């Protein structure tokens, strides 16, 4: 009944957002998921939640993103628990995003740190996840862009996220002949209250403004069997913004 | 329980191939399903065979795409069968094919027939539509191109690719204030026996060919609820082949 | 001295606007040219003034790019005259644009003709033009869409305009081999008075709105030798309009 | 005569390969040029054989593109010798490349030098060059990639190749305004011995291989008065590899 029934994920930037709404949803559709975030008792009070009282379908776990022997001790964590692999999800912050600001008065050292969690962690994620995805006769890695006037300010973001997409074709080339997929998801306006950015409706081709759940349906479907011949692809997320 | 459920759409190309798959996935899903193509006994045969002998919730008409006119009569009665409208899925042939030879002996004839057919055939059926979608409260036209040696040949159909494409996004722009979304699906190498094909494997990223399947479980993801907020996007379905 | 020396070009809608500009500038880069245009005393008007009153390196030519014998002809008239062929530019009408409205009021007959002249016309040149580039040692062929609300009318025109890309694409892959290149230039809002426009200035990145001969550089850059690794490319010259 | 005739230009990358030919082109065609390199004897020496033995026209500076002082210390050291800027080109190394291993074995040291060198530093370098640019009257940034089974490896190169063009976008958005452009160039396989690489010719489409000097051909017409109104744009030179 579920649509990812006896599949074991992955959720980086699972404790809030995007990533702990995707990761309650591939639990709801039957994975078992390993919740990683920075974020330590965010993580496990919500795979406590997924659990409930009965369940052992849901871990928590602390990484780095930044660290790559954190994101590797994470990666063979999760495989431990569960015994296998079959879903990655790498997840991309108000001071955060209020820190890059437009070129003119952009601080180098932003830019170095955004490289460095956006795109090394999900390449060294990806890479330790790798062996995992093969060995159990394939799988998927989906990774997901922070939600977006856009390129008017927050460069550093937008550099990031294409660099993720060329990541994304990285991998689907080099790990396809394995029987990995590899698919980038690129949300738009995500919202996490909806009536105080309504002045944004007119700018969308869609009546209305994005929710956490549009990204995890769309992660639920690229996750599943049926979407096993898509790879290398950008699923845009964004009622039209553009 | 279905993804559809409730829903009614549109099916053109529905005899054979992708479409007939499509078709018959819509109604598994629980849509009420209306049946289009050239080839009437065809539509009508596979209408039969989804409503069972009991069964109402699948039709098959006539339709011509060439003809604007005979296009308008097929969403009438669509509408006129079922009360309303939440899904249009325009489909776009072996001959047809081998008559679409590299440009150095390209007939001009067959393209302007292929742009009749898969061009202005899906613009009228949309321009149809519409109004049903919208009086509706919103809903969905998917737009599917023909299935993919790439640029080498086929020019007439990869043209009329494109310019579907561009319909694609023209149609969400203009509709999208009134609740319509718009989506096109670019299948590549699908199969409607695999072994035959087998030297193509190198060729894809993936490690097995498309089957219609693979573009009926996308059409069923961009015609669902959970995808609403996806619009003026191209889905390609190509296991990679690029 | 001249930028395009010694080579011999065929531009089609050379009778006004941008067909007419790059006419001049490339017969100012010292090419010896053939201006194609239904409009036949205007083409021999712009040929005589390019020609001077004893001169001949220009000529003009009546054809109908919809009715490919015309276009055969144009083509076998303008080497006959100049003993060979280097450049092909292909270029794609206030009335016919009013006629382009939003795809709810679409009419198909509006579109099959803009197919038939856009994309049928370019292609039955470009097949005409081939052999005679080809015999030449190589050459290129560059195919002008029209100049563009954006997307939210002349769907018409921007559907044609997408097949011409890939058409141009397709010929890039086919003749390549055979030294020919072919490129495409996109144009966005061009003046062929810029006050009336002003309202359209902040909706531009550049401080100006375009010209004609904003398009006719880029034609002299793409047809010349040092840009003879470039073939397959879509150049957009729309000031950042977007 | 010259099409850069009085325009003063910084290139970095200069003492060989692309940005050494480009630096010569630019000053043939009339343009003051500040060379930038970390090889500092390599850049004054090719500054003296430009200047000959009467000129002014050039100076070598050293520059370490992944230190954001001494990139700062470059601009303002050519904007002294020479009061003032029009051109800004950023240029992007034999085991820096043999280091850019695929995903599977990918060193994340290396993909943080990486996005250092030539993500980094060209956002410093822009973000120098922006306000004399600007008082100048406008101006331009020219982004190159370095030269390019390219998916089959170098992640890290392509990453940041991606995130260029993201920089490119971000910078003629936000600069527009004020009358800079900003555009990009990816150069597919440039030969800088063309005998012992004939194996990839069938890959091209082109009937031979690239040359520094194609890219130095670009560099001259997107700086040039008469590709002013091009911006935002990623012009591909490549041979049609793809």
């Amino acid at each position: 009944v579920g649509r990812l029934e006896g599949k074991i994920a992955i959720v980086t930037g699972a404790a809030s957002g995007i990533g702990a709404v995707t990761a309650e949803r591939l639990a709801a559709e039957g994975a078992r998921v390993a919740l990683a975030d920075l974020d330590a008792v965010g993580v496990q009070t919500l795979a406590e939640k997924i659990r409930g009282a009965d369940g052992t379908h849901a871990i928590g776990i602390e990484v780095d993103l930044a660290d790559p022997a954190s994101v590797r001790a994470m990666v063979a964590a999760a495989v431990e628990e569960f015994g296998g692999l079959d879903i990655l999800h790498n997840n991309a912050t108000a001071l955060a995003s209020s820190l890059d600001v437009p070129v003119a008065d952009a601080d180098p050292e932003v830019w170095d740190r955004t490289m460095r969690v956006n795109l090394s962690g999900a390449m060294v994620a990806t890479q330790a996840a790798l062996p995992h995805l093969i060995a159990r006769g394939g799988g998927c890695v989906i990774n997901t862009s922070s939600a977006a006037s856009g390129d008017l300010s927050h460069p550093a973001y937008a550099a990031s996220k294409a660099a993720l997409i060329s990541l994304t074709r990285s991998v689907a080339t080099q790990a396809g002949r394995s029987g990995v997929r590899c698919n980038a998801i690129a949300p738009g306006l995500i919202i996490t209250r909806e009536a105080a950015y309504r002045v944004m409706l007119p700018h969308h081709l869609t009546t209305r403004l994005g929710r956490p759940e549009d990204v995890a349906s769309a992660v639920v479907f690229l996750a599943s069997d049926e979407a096993s011949f898509i790879t290398g692809q950008t699923l845009v997320v964004d009622g039209g913004l553009l």
